C-alpha cells in the first residue's frame, strides 16, 4: 500500500540522474578527461549533507558509480560499445588483402616459413604456395626469441627478400613488426603487419599500427583473456585503423603435451562479440606437426576466417621451429587433405 | 684410432646389462615388487668398489637408472606399453552400447538432463531423443557439487527413474557413480557408468570400475594432464575392464569468458596415443549455450567418437546448469544444424 | 562554469535526499524503471545503477557456512597428542612420504622425538599417477604407524583414500589426511565428517579457495569440526617447481574461516633446495604449522626420492628453524 | 637365491669397472649399439640407458648467461640514492600507482621522507587493459617526479613503455621500470640495456622463470648489468586474488642469478588486506626489497583505487613492519 509510492521515487531518480548527466556533459562542452580533485570536492559536499540512513562509505560508493557512469557519455569514450564490437557496428568487417576479402565467409590460408633465412628458401615455399593457387605468404624477418642469443631474424634485409619473392610469385606478404619505429618502413614491404603474441600489450606499438592505413594481424597474447585481446584491438581501432584481423594461436596452460593449448572456443566468442575476422595459427598453438591437420579441420568447421601454418623447404636446418614446420611434400599431403575435406566452399 | 675400440666397450655393456636383467627376472621367478633394502645393499657394494673416475654420486645415479629399467620387464608392470596404449594394442577399441559400436568411425550423440529431477522431466527428454532416432540418454542421479548445500541428486531413486524411462523409450543409460560401494548396485540400472571429472583420480573408484563388466565413461579431471588422464584409464584397464570411453570436457584455465577451456587438441592426441574412443562434452566444457553448436561442429570435424550435450524440458527450474541446458525447441534447432552439416556420415 | 557546477552540486544533494528517503521507506522492479528511460544513458547503464542502489539497502537490513568466521568468530583449536594446533604457536609435522617398513619409520620417529617434536606423518595409502608405482602397504602400513606411535609417543597423521577405510583408520591414526586428489571425493569427505577424529584436508591440485572452503563444509556439515586445512601448492604453467606454493591462501583462509591452516613445503615446491625458505615464509605469514618430508635413505625411497630430506639434512633444517626466531 | 644374487652382485661390479674404463678412454654412436640389441629390453630403454652413461662423462670433462651465478658468483649490488639494493638489507619502495598531480605525489613523498625512507615509485606512463582508462600524464608526469625528487631527496622509480622514451627518462628517473606487459618487448629491453641506469624488470603476467632470466639477459647483453628483478604475481585460475604471488620465485632467482630480487605486494595480490602478510613473507624469504602503493586519497585514484593504502593506513603498515623485527 505504502510501497507502491516508493515505486514512483524510482521514476524521480531516473529523471534526476538523467538531468544531472546532461548538465555534466554540458560542462564538458563549455570547457574542453579525469578530475580527481573535483570528484573529491563533490564527495565532501555530499557526505557533509548525509543525515542517514546510509553510512558515509555506502553513500560514497553509490555516487562513485553515478560519476563513473557519466564517463561513457563522453564522445571519445567507447567503453560501453567498443569500436571493434558488434554493438558499435553490426556488419562483419571485410579486410581485403591481395584481392582476397578476408572475413567474407570463404576461409583463407596463410603458409610460409617461420623465419626468412634466404631468397632461395623463401622462393621454394612461394613456388609451392603459388602452385596451389594460394595468394598469401607469411615470413618472419623479426623474430621474438626467449633468449637474446637465438636467431633474431634478418631484419630489414628479411623484408626486402620477402618483397622480392612476393613481387615475382604474386603473393601478399604478412610479416611481424616488433617496435613502433619500424611500422613506417614496413609499409613499403608488407601487405599485412603482424603484431606478435608477446607484443599484444605493447600499447605504443598498437597505437602506431592504428595510425597507418595497412591491415594488421593481431595475435592473442600468451595468457591474454578475451577481454584483453578485444581491448588490444581497440587500441588499434581507436587511432583510426579498422583493418584488423584477430589471430588465435593457443594460450599458456599447465599442459605439457602441447606447446600451448589451442582455445578453439575463442573463434565463435570473438565472431559474436566483435565484427573482426578471426584466424587460427595451428603451428604455434600446438607446436606439433601431427596436430596441424586435425586442428586446421576444427578451425574451418568452427567457421574461422582463416588458417595459418608453417612450411619450410628443409626444416632440419631451420633457425626456428625446426620440428614444427612442414616440408614441401608434407605440405602437399596437408593441402590434399584440406581439399578433400569439403570444409572450404 | 684408439676411440674405435671404445666402440666395442659399448657392445660389452649391452651384453652385460642384458644378461644381468635376465638373471634378476629369474630371481623374481624363483621367489614370487619393490625392495629398497636390497637396492641399498647393492649400492653399498658397488660404491665400495668405485675407484673412479666417476664420483660415488654419479655412479649411484647410473645404477639406479639400470635398476629402474629392470622394473618394466616384470609381467605385471606395463609402464613401457600401457594396456590402454596403441603400443600395447594397435587396433581401435569398439565399445558397444545398446547396439551402437562406439569408436567404429561413426560419431554418437548423448543427450539428456544435467540432473534427474522426476519421471516426467526425464521422459520429456527421452521422447525428443527417440523422435530423432537416437539411442542413448545421460542423466545425473548423483551430482558432485561444490557446496554440500546444493542439490546432490536423487541417488538410487534417480537411477530407478532412468531405468524406467529408458526401458520404455529404448535408450541406453549413461549415469555417474560417485563411490566404490555404488558400482555393484549401478550394474542393474545403467548401460554405461560415468566417472566424473572430480573423481578422475579417485583411484579406489577407478579400480572398482575396473573389476566389473560394464562400459565406463571416464571424464578428464579439471586440471588433469593427458598423461594423468591416460594413467587413470590404465587403473581401470589393469583390473580387467577394457571397455573405456574417454571424455574431454574442458580444462581449468585463467579464462573467464568460459567456464572451462575446451581442449580440442586432446582428441587427436588421445586417439593417437590410446586405442580408446574419445568423446567431447560441449556443455560442461564451455558452460555456454551459444557455444554448444560451434563446439560440437569442431568436435565432429576433429573426428571425435561422440558428442554430449544437455537438454531439459524447462531449464529455468532445473536444479543444476539452468542456463546451459537446451530446452526442447532449442534441441530441435541444434539437431537440425547437426543434420545439415554433413559432419556425420 | 560556476553556474553549471553549483547546479550539479545541488542535483547531487537532491539525489542523496531522494535516495535516503526511498531507503527509509523500503526499510521485477527494474522492468518499470527502464520503461521510463529516455536518455542519455542506455538501458544497461540505468539498470546497473539501480541494482547498486537496491544493494545498498541491505546495509542495516543465518546461511553462513559452518566453517566461516561469520558462523564462529573464535579460532578453532585442534589438540593432537597434547599440542593445540591453531592456538598461535606453529606446529611441525615431519615424516616419510611412504611407509616402507617399521625400521624406516622408526628411524625418522627417533629423530623427531630427539627434537622434542610430537607428530609424525607417513603414507600407508599412496595415490599415484601410474597404477604401476608403489601404492602403499595399506592396512599393514597403518599398523606400523600405530606401533611407532605407541613406542615413540608421537601422534600419527596418515592419508585415507576411500570411505570404508575411515572407520578402520580410527584405531591407528590421530589425524586422518584427505589428499589433494581426493579434495572433491565428496563421499569420502562426508565419511570423514561422521567420525570424531581430526581431519587434515589438503587443497586440490587446482582447487579455488571457494572450493576448498566448500570441501571443508562437507566435513563440518556432518558433525566434525576438527578440520585442519593444508596449502600444498597449486597447478600452474611454471615448470621450475612441481606446483606453485600459493602463500596468499594462508591469510585468506585465516580471515574467511576459523580453521587452522598448515603449509606443506615438500609437495608444493617439489624441491629440496626450497624447503627452508618456504618454511620461513609460511612461519612469517602466520601459518599454524609446516609439514615436510624426512626419510632415512631418500635415494632408495618408493616415492618423492629427490624431495625428501635425509636425517643429517633434517638436523640442519631444524637447526636453521631454531636459529631463525620465527617460532 | 643366494647363488643368483651373488652373480648379480658380481655383474654389478663388472659394470662399474667396464663403465669407468670406458669413461677413462673417452676422456651417432647409439646407432651401432641398438643394432646389437637382442633383448630383453626394447630399443627405447637400451637407448635411454646409454644416454645416461654418456651424460655422466661430462662430469670432470663459457656459454653461461651473464645474469647467472655461473658467470658471476658475487651478488650484484645496485646503489640508488645512496641505498645499496642487494647487499642483504631489504629496501622499501612506496608511492602512488599513477602520478596524477604534483600535490598528490608530494603528499606521499612527505610521508615517505618522514619514515627515513629514500625511494619513491610513481607511474607517468600507465599500461591499461582499455584505451579509455587513464594512460598517465607522460612526460609531464616525469617532470613532476623529478621536482619531487629534488625537493624531498628521494630516488625515483618510474615505468617507461617505449624504446624512444628510455633516453628521455634518463634526466628524470633514478631507476627505469619495465612493466610486466613489456617483459618480452625485446626492443625496449635492448634500449634499457644500452644506457647507464638501473632497470627494475617486472616478471611478465605468465612468464616462466627461464623467460624472466632470458629477458634480464637481453638487458645485460647490451652492457647494462644494473638490473633489479621484481616478482609481482603470476596469472592463474584463482579469482580470490588478482594474481598468485609466487613467493618461490625469490629463492629460485637468488640461486640462479646474481641480481637483486624485489616483491611487489600490491600488484600481485590486488588486495589491501593481504599487503602486510605478503610483505612479511617476502622479508622472511630474504627478498632484497618490497614494493607497495600509497595514495593520499585512494577512493578518487585513477588506477588501483581499492588497492592503494591511504596515508594513515601507510603509517599503520610501516609501524607493523618496524615491530616485526623482520628487517
Ligand atoms: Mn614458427
Ligand atoms: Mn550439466
Ligand atoms: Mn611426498
Ligand atoms: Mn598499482
Amino acid at each position: 500500500e505504502l510501497r507502491t509510492q516508493v515505486d514512483q521515487l524510482n521514476i524521480d531518480l531516473l529523471e534526476l540522474i538523467s538531468k544531472r548527466a546532461n548538465l555534466v556533459q554540458e560542462i564538458g562542452k563549455i570547457k574542453g578527461r579525469f578530475d580527481p580533485l573535483r570528484e573529491r570536492e563533490m564527495l565532501n559536499t555530499i557526505l557533509a549533507a548525509n543525515e542517514g540512513p546510509f553510512e558515509d562509505s555506502t553513500v560514497q560508493k553509490l555516487f562513485k558509480e553515478i560519476f563513473k557512469a557519466g564517463l561513457e557519455l563522453q564522445e571519445e569514450d567507447h567503453s560501453k560499445a567498443l569500436l571493434v564490437s558488434r554493438k558499435n557496428k553490426k556488419e562483419d568487417t571485410i579486410v581485403t588483402v591481395k584481392g582476397l576479402p578476408i572475413g567474407n565467409g570463404e576461409p583463407v590460408f596463410v603458409f610460409g616459413p617461420c623465419s626468412v633465412e634466404s631468397y632461395e628458401q623463401v622462393a621454394a615455399v612461394a613456388e609451392s604456395i603459388k602452385a596451389k593457387g594460394l595468394k598469401l605468404i607469411r615470413g618472419g624477418a623479426f623474430k621474438p626469441r626467449t633468449s637474446p642469443y637465438d636467431f633474431q631474424g634478418l631484419g630489414l634485409e628479411g623484408l626486402k627478400i620477402l618483397k622480392r619473392v612476393s613481387d615475382e610469385y604474386g603473393l601478399g606478404v604478412i610479416s611481424e613488426i616488433v617496435t613502433p619505429a619500424d611500422i613506417e618502413v614496413a609499409l613499403d614491404y608488407v601487405d599485412v603487419i603482424q603484431i606478435g603474441a608477446r607484443n599484444m600489450q605493447n600499447f605504443e606499438l598498437l597505437k602506431a599500427a592504428g595510425r597507418v592505413d595497412k591491415p594488421i594481424l593481431l595475435k592473442r597474447g600468451l595468457s591474454a583473456t578475451i577481454e584483453e585481446f578485444i581491448g588490444a584491438a581497440e587500441y588499434i581501432m581507436s587511432q583510426g585503423n579498422g583493418k584488423i584481423i584477430l589471430c588465435e594461436r593457443g594460450i599458456r596452460t599447465y599442459e605439457k603435451a602441447t606447446r600451448n593449448t589451442l582455445d578453439i572456443s575463442a573463434v565463435p566468442i570473438l565472431k559474436k562479440e566483435t565484427h573482426l575476422p578471426v584466424m587460427v595459427d595451428v603451428t604455434h598453438s600446438t607446436g606439433r606437426k601431427d596436430l596441424l591437420l586435425p586442428c586446421a579441420k576444427a578451425a574451418l568447421a568452427i567457421e574461422a576466417d582463416g588458417v595459418m601454418a608453417e612450411v619450410h623447404p628443409d626444416p632440419a636446418v631451420a633457425l626456428s621451429d625446426s620440428a614444427q614446420q612442414m616440408d614441401i611434400p608434407e605440405f602437399e599431403e596437408f593441402w590434399n587433405a584440406i581439399l578433400a575435406s569439403n570444409l572450404v566452399p
